[PDB]
């Protein structure tokens, strides 16, 4: 059951915040096939909520998927482009190019071609990558996943045993209710 606090704290957090990454396997387990993501959210105290951010460090197309999880953002659309993105890396290995981004957001959402193109680089999606970028810098981020707490408890992914997935599910979602107990 362990955590570090971070130095300086996050003002005016979302209750949880993931820093994930869709080439990170563990970010996989946790969003997609562990239940951890929701498990988190099911502890989520009434008013909060848990917040994802896509970071850019990792992987060929690690700055576009950024964009593309700024432009899912912007749009309210994070649930299915989390799930196609997974999917399209992950287990189907068919994401290798900018065009393979476009191509999975648009068959996940619906929009248009002419309507991604214009949108992915729009001010507002311009505004969500600054910010991804920016809390990346004042989380103090090191790698993925990163999930913390009120913007101030740092969840250590490493400390945590179990000889199963719903064990290990439970005790991570165990400490993250803890830190959010008030």
């Amino acid at each position: 059951a362990e955590w570090e606090s971070i130095t300086p704290p996050v003002v005016d957090a979302p209750a949880v915040v993931e820093f994930f990454s869709f080439y990170c396997p563990p970010c996989y387990a946790f969003s997609q096939t562990m239940g951890v993501d929701q498990a988190i959210r099911h502890v989520l105290p009434q008013g909060s909520r848990m917040v994802k951010y896509h970071v850019s460090l990792l992987g060929p197309l690690g700055h576009e998927l950024t964009r593309a999880w700024a432009l899912a953002m912007v749009m309210k659309e994070t649930d299915v482009i989390e799930k196609a993105f997974f999917t399209a890396g992950m287990v189907e290995k068919r994401l290798h190019s900018p065009d393979d981004v476009r191509r999975v957001f648009m068959s996940a959402t619906g929009i248009s071609r002419g309507e991604y193109d214009r949108s992915i680089k729009s001010p507002a999606v311009n505004d969500m990558v600054a910010l991804q970028e920016r809390l990346f810098k004042e989380y103090g981020v090191r790698g993925t996943p990163s999930v913390y707490v009120r913007g101030r408890y740092h969840i250590n992914n490493a400390a945590f045993g179990a000889f199963s997935v719903e064990n290990f599910r439970s005790r991570y979602a165990a400490v993250v209710r803890k830190l959010l107990a008030g």
